[PDB]
């Protein structure tokens, strides 16, 4: 049966931007296959130069948006290079059994390994490495990101009727737990497991130290910023591996929302704010009607500013003074 | 097109309670006008006289309620005295383009502003101020409320029946950061300025000390206590700006519940808890069929009962013995 | 009235399992009667040993779950013997007035009462004690359990069809504040009331020591795990009366889930985490389609992980290749 299947090898492309791909599937099922290389780092996530070992699917946290259609097979060749020094696995919440595939791909460093299920569940799923034993450590680290099982008929709003968007990002929250000294100063490692002890110890305070979208502090903001102009249609991946998050694009709203990502259920529409839960990927459609700069945040303002969950959109297009519009410019009274 | 539409003038009513207005539109939509003046000043929130530097909208917290409905525009004049000492302006989630209104209304002390914008979307929707680089601090200072867009034909239940409320109540719920000394004892302040730099260390800690509705321990207790009789339709609105809350009517449940506040969404039913994201306005009705005395509660027992999350209702009425009754022992058959 | 119904006696189950009941009701409303002895005792949490003074129902963390259709009367004789030495009483989120029955339940060692109520709403409902004073303190020594009030018809899905299930399994979720001192080793005390003030500084920080299943980590692994055999739909409820949380089954998904519990609401499809706010509780229908070792999580890893909110499900059959399977075995590059 699946000797007969068409392929279709795929070349990733790193966040906040996807892959090529159809919304309508143009043919039958498929067979389509990727491959990530793991990929352990230091990484700088704020502007005070703060340094942690991260531990990344194809370089990047999170690791790159893959996008498939109901009832295609996925088949991943994950290779994990002799430089790591951690045994990884990975773990598909769109795949069925073996602990979403982690108990079949659990590759130490110099291996590599091919897993194929299929995606008999429309939506947008997270996936991360889930190694026996330090589960948690190698989530919060940033090795997770998210998987879109588009219907092979497209999305469709509340009422059935097809929905198109003409752009689409993926942000990927991840919640960091950096440990500290008396004083209150960030840790510095040599390598990964030398900050394990004190990496579990900061977890279990259960509050996080840094809380960003696609890698760092304002990864998306300033010559970063997400495009898009007035009459386009957006859709916007958002996940979480271990936290709760609540994504608000201040100046807009979430025309059709999927709050826990799961495309056979209608969408919530006009949410200002929606609630996606940890160790989930929820998507969020709108269409731009006003020009300028929008700020896309978690909205506990304390995580989006002070711990650095705040990203940004520039908008283009004519400013609509309908909608909106200043009667008496600030002025003294 | 818009000097044809009918202006009028609204005078705001202190929360829980709501200025009048009608359910189902018996006019086209119209230019509504508001004012609201910005007082900072110090409030007294708890039993111990544990006093804050509360920065509000109208003199009290949350902000009153604004009701409107969907089209009409909502014109509000916003003041800010020379007695304040802070820029502050007004962020509205219902609100299209430049940053809600927040980037169009930024006022200094001694300065006034009027916005307008179209309420496109019905539903309830969180309003706060939002001050570049002090948007969590302003915000959690008691600078937030809410604005209701009602459809223009009212409510309407789970199969687009009507559905009438005799009785509204706005609940506005705060979590505030105070910080304390060595020993755990509450500081207090001169001005809201020299408190700034405690208060961001406080709330990067992502605990709050209090969690208040109407700005206080117990504000809704007691002589304060919300009312309503057995047989009232009563809707509650309910907002929280920055953290997530869980409101439950302890002996009673959420008939219909809209936890995330849209209005063009089917309500849930039945509902005994509902989760209300941070950022985010939600509005529960509820049919009294029994007297008696109702706690109004943020469902973590520990954020209701400990750090002050907690109101009352008191409903008068005949006792329904058939829904409920202490059980006599003389028989066996 | 109710003197002409037909009354049947109900003896509960310890969690994880359910009492006899049937789906779909064959008889007319019916006064069901329960008894429940309320009992203080030490129990062990950890692997550690750290022990605690739980307040339960039944013996158990949580108490067992009750089941019952809509429209019947609940009988619920509750005792509180003599040895214990705090007052206690009981509260159903499933009751209309009196609090949920708290208010007519209230009894000291020695007393007992028989409250009975209308289960007028259809869903699984969260019940637990709530002493005026020390609410947040009962529940939260594992004093709270649930009870499901199934439509007279039984369930049904998205589209109004039966949805029958082959197992049901009950989860309590518990979040524990064990006190600490000074080196943060867990203290024990002789009796409850010995730790009250050291347990209310604890609650206050809002961060759990402790989240468990069944009552201790490990409760749901090993020799305890849930089974369920491939073809098999299962029902699992799940409640948390004080915390939010976000099930998720390793491996597997929830077909259909109703995540705030109300079953005149339909289900959401295909999640693959959900989650259920303090003071709910909530109930997912999977049918297993491959063998193996399934992990019942709470997604928020760390919680899992670390502080123990993880249990098992142990499923036999024949492996399922199409669905998954590993193309490339682990091996050197
Ligand atoms: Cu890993
Ligand atoms: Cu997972
Ligand atoms: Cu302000
Ligand atoms: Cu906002
Ligand atoms: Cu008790
Ligand atoms: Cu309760």
């Amino acid at each position: 049966d699946i000797s007969t299947l068409p392929r279709v090898k795929v070349d990733l492309v790193k966040p906040p931007f996807v892959h090529a791909h159809d919304q309508v599937a143009k043919t039958g099922p498929r067979v389509v296959e990727f491959t990530m290389t793991i990929e352990e780092k230091k990484l700088v996530i704020d502007r005070e130069g703060t340094e942690i070992h991260a531990m990344t699917f194809n370089g990047s946290v999170p690791g790159p948006l893959m996008v498939v259609h109901e009832n295609d097979y996925v088949e991943l060749r994950l290779i994990n290079p002799d430089t790591n020094t951690l045994l990884h696995n990975i773990d598909f919440h769109a795949a069925t059994g073996a602990l979403g595939g982690g108990a079949l791909t659990q590759v130490n460093p110099g291996e590599e390994t091919t897993l194929r299920f299929k995606a008999t569940k429309p939506g947008v799923f997270v996936y991360h490495c889930a190694p026996e034993g330090m589960v948690p450590w190698h989530v919060t680290s940033g090795m997770n990101g998210a998987i879109m099982v588009l219907p092979r008929d497209g999305l469709k709003d509340e009422k059935g009727q097809p929905l198109t968007y003409d752009k689409i990002y993926y942000v990927g929250e991840q919640d960091f737990y950096v440990p500290k000294d008396e004083a209150g100063n960030y840790k510095k490692y040599e390598t990964p497991g030398e900050a394990y002890e004190d990496a579990v110890k900061a977890m279990r305070t259960l509050t996080p130290t840094h809380i960003v979208f696609n890698g760092a502090v304002g990864a998306l903001t300033g010559d970063h910023a997400l495009t898009a102009a007035v009459g386009e249609r957006v859709l916007v991946v958002h996940s979480q591996a271990n936290r709760d998050t609540r994504p608000h694009l201040i100046g807009g709203h979430g025309d059709y929302v999927w709050a826990t990502g799961k495309f056979r259920n209608p969408p919530d529409l006009d949410q200002e704010t929606w609630l996606i839960p940890g160790g989930t990927a929820g998507a969020a459609f709108y269409t731009f009607r006003q020009p300028g700069v929008y700020a896309y945040v978690n909205h506990n303002l304390i995580e989006a500013f002070e711990l650095g969950a705040a990203g940004h959109f520039k908008v283009t297009g004519e400013w609509n003074d309908d909608l909106m519009t200043s009667v008496v410019k600030p002025a003294s009274m």
